[PDB]
């Protein structure tokens, strides 16, 4: 495992997501609240998931080479069997809270598939060049996802209470500034220009996932929105 | 890319799935209606997922060789792919129109992804006669759905409203009809018998293809069958 | 296919399969009621699925080779893509009994993916200590979801219907004896310790296929709890 240099930040990745996931399941067993039940579950499920991914690339089962370049590169696949399953959650929980119609859901949900199948299979492509187009058409699904979480969701928060209102706009903040980040990182890291070395790139991709996962879920579960209003 | 005669083909259905993509969403842009919404976002999902999967055929990545009557057999595998996704899809479209029950949704559901999971079972099978085994299996399922399309569906529409029942009576006759040509061109392309010819084989699934999803989106999205009854 | 000595079995699963899933289609014809539909819609394309499965396994498709200990193993990845859907849709059928909530729906599903998830990684891992590492985390996410279908589900049975509630902890009963069995055949048979040799592992498995899922689906499907409550 040691042979590689980059299994210190898989390691601490794989740590960090196995106790996020620790402490929400503690965290989410004093709830009865049907709406908060939701909340907590697809909270959870994001860095379990995550922490499963992790561990197969510290172990080296989600590893493959991929000739290009004239060169055997190392890509780790099992980031996007992780991102597959947690991005949509991710956007579910956004969803719920601003309590979306179901074709915009449908909309999100699809996109967010297309954006990481399609960045899966530009991680996979022989053809440099190709690699590329495939970048392209990912970035352009993201950014789909992205103006409809500004231009159909922001306007939809703030006709409900004052509490998903709030907690909606940062999280809405802190997702749009992470996610943007992942795209930059795949062109300059091994799986495009590779210009920053894999160690690097897998650190910056650890940051960023323990971010977007452990850190937004502490964000949005510590809020009072993901509760009905009760008396 | 111009080394396989079928190239043509691919680049065409690729260019029609991208102006069907842009046409749908330019077109969508203007709705607020929570019911439309679905339709659209349905709608427009299908050919973009399928743009993905031309390009990736036409790129290459979407193709593998399978060894069958000792030879090396070109399948396109994405075209599974493709239909995996697109056909629950377009059955969601017709099961929305008239309120189908959840029950009959999860049955076409099932079915569908039992038919497209078996024929690429057929299409990867090295045993040339298992290859019509799994054929049989898959057009057994399919003949299911079909059937709950007449028998469970057509009985449905017209207790709803005139244009919700005149819109699933053509989508269901131009369902029909297309769909039941899919496995009788596999059983003479390539993967089947072999007295078609891959490129033709080509041309005449990227027809079907195009008329079943941009066509097919065409007729709906110009019914005024997806709104709800507003004043 | 004679050629292996598990042929026996799974020509038999196949067999039983395909008989339970035309005599619970041919059952369901008859059948209007709209909650009546969706447990038999579920409870049907359980055995379809495996039947498929089994037939994969038992034609060779669906079996690969695992290098570990130093020998290749013959392993049957078509079992994980079987039990990937069928399981979801066997808790399914358990938390609309009792009207369970969707959050703990979510949860189910989201556990019972991991677990099957990670018991195909460890399935296919080819360190040997680490496939029981991935069994120690499959078997985590199993007693997640026992825990639930006695903690948080028993006690939501018999706040419902009587008929609900009897068929309910029959089915609960069935299903924790039936469940727990598989990752100790696992543990004990080729994929791990490998005391048990894989033709009586495979009739193991079969049997206990055979019974979770035709077995279950005849007890379910004889209830008068999964009609609504009508006059
Ligand atoms: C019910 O609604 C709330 C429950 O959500 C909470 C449901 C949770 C999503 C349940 C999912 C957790 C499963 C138990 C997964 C098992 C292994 C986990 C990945 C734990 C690994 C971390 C540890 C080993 C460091
Ligand atoms: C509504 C939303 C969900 C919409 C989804 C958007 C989606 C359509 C966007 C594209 C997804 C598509 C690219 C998924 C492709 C998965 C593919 C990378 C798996 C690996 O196979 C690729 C090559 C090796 O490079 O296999 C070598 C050749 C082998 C013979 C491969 C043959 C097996 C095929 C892979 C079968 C395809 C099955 C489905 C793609 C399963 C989906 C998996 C997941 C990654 C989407
Ligand atoms: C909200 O409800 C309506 C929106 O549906 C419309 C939602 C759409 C389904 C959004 C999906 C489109 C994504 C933007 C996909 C990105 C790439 C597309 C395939 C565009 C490719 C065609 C072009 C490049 C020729
Ligand atoms: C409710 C509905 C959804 C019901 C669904 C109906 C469904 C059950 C019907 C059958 C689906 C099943 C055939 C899917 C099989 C996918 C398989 C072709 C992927 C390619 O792997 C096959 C061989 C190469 O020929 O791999 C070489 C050996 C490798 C070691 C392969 C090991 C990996 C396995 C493929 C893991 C299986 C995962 C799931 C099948 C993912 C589903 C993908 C999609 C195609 C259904
Ligand atoms: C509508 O709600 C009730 C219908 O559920 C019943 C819906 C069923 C789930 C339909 C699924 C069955 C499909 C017809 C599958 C086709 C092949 C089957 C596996 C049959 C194989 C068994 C036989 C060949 C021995
Ligand atoms: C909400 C719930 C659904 C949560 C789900 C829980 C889930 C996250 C738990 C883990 C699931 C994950 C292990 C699935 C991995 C599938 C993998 C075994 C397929 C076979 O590929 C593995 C190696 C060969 O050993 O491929 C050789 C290298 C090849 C180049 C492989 C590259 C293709 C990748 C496999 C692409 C991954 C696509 C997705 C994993 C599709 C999911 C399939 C299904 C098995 C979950
Ligand atoms: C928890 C993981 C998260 C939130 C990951 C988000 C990842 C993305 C938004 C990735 C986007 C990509 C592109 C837009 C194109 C290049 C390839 C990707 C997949 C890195
Ligand atoms: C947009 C794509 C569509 C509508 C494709 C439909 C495809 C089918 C109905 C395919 C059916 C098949 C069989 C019934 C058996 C042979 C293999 C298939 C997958 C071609
Ligand atoms: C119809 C099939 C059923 C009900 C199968 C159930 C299978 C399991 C509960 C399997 C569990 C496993 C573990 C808990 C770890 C070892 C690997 C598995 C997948 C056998
Ligand atoms: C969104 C972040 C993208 C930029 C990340 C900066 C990383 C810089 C690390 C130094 C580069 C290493 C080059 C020499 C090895
Ligand atoms: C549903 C359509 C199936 C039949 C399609 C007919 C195609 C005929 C093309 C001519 C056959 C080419 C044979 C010589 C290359
Ligand atoms: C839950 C059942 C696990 C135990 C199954 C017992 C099977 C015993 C079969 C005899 C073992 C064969 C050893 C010599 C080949
Ligand atoms: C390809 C995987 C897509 C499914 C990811 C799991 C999350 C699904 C979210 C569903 C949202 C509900 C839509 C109505
Ligand atoms: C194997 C892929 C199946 C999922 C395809 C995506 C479309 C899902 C349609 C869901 C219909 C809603 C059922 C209640
Ligand atoms: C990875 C496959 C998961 C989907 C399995 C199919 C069954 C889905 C059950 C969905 C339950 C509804 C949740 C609201
Ligand atoms: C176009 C929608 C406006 C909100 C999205 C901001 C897009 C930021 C660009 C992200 C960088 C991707 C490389
Ligand atoms: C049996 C249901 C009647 C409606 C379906 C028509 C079936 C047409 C056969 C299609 C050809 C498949 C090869
Ligand atoms: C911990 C929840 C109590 C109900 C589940 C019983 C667990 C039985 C152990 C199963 C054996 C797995 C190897
Ligand atoms: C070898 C690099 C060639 C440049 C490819 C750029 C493709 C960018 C596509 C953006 C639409
Ligand atoms: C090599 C061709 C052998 C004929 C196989 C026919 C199988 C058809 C199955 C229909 C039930
Ligand atoms: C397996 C193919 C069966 C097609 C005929 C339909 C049988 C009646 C089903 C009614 C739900
Ligand atoms: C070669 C066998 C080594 C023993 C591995 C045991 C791992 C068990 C993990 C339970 C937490
Ligand atoms: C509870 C901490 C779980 C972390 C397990 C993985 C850490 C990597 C150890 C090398
Ligand atoms: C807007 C048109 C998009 C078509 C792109 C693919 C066409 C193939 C060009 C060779
Ligand atoms: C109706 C019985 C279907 C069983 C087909 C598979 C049995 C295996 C025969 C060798
Ligand atoms: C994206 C940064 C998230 C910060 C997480 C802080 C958790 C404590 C509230
Ligand atoms: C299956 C044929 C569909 C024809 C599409 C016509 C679009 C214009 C209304
Ligand atoms: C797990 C054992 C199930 C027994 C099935 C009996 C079917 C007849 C009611
Ligand atoms: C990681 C264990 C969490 C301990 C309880 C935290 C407060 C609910
Ligand atoms: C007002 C919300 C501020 C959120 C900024 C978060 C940057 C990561
Ligand atoms: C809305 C702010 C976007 C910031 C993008 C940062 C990507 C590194
Ligand atoms: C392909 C661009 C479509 C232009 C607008 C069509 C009328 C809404
Ligand atoms: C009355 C509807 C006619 C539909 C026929 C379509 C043939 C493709
Ligand atoms: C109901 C008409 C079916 C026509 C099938 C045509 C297949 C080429
Ligand atoms: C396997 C055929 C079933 C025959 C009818 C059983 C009673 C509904
Ligand atoms: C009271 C229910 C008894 C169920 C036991 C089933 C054992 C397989
Ligand atoms: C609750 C009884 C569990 C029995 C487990 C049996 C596993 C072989």
């Amino acid at each position: 495992i040691t042979g590689r240099p980059e299994w210190i930040w898989l390691a601490l990745g794989t740590a960090l997501m196995g106790l996020g996931t620790l402490y929400f399941l503690v965290k989410g067993m004093g709830v009865s609240d049907p709406d908060a039940k939701k909340f907590y579950a697809i909270t959870t499920l994001v860095p379990a998931i995550a922490f499963t991914m992790y561990l197969s690339m510290l172990l080296g089962y989600g590893l493959t080479m991929v000739p290009f370049g004239g060169e055997q590169n190392p890509i780790y696949w099992a980031r996007y069997a992780d991102w597959l399953f947690t991005t949509p959650l991710l956007l579910l929980d956004l969803a719920l809270l601003v309590d979306a119609d179901q074709g915009t859901i449908l909309a999100l949900v699809g996109a967010d598939g297309i954006m990481i199948g399609t960045g899966l299979v530009g991680a996979l492509t022989k053809v440099y060049s190709y690699r590329f187009v495939w970048w392209a058409i990912s970035t352009a699904a993201m950014l789909y996802i992205l103006y409809v979480l500004f231009f159909g969701f922001t306007s939809k928060a703030e006709s409900m209470r004052p509490e998903v209102a709030s907690t909606f706009k940062v999280l809405r903040n802190v997702t749009v500034v992470l996610w943007s980040a992942y795209p930059v990182v795949w062109l300059i890291g091994s799986e495009g220009a590779g210009i920053v070395p894999l160690n690097i790139e897998t650190l910056l991709f650890m940051v960023l996932d323990v971010s977007a996962k452990v850190g937004f879920g502490l964000i949005l579960l510590r809020s009072r929105a993901i509760f009905g209003e009760a008396e």
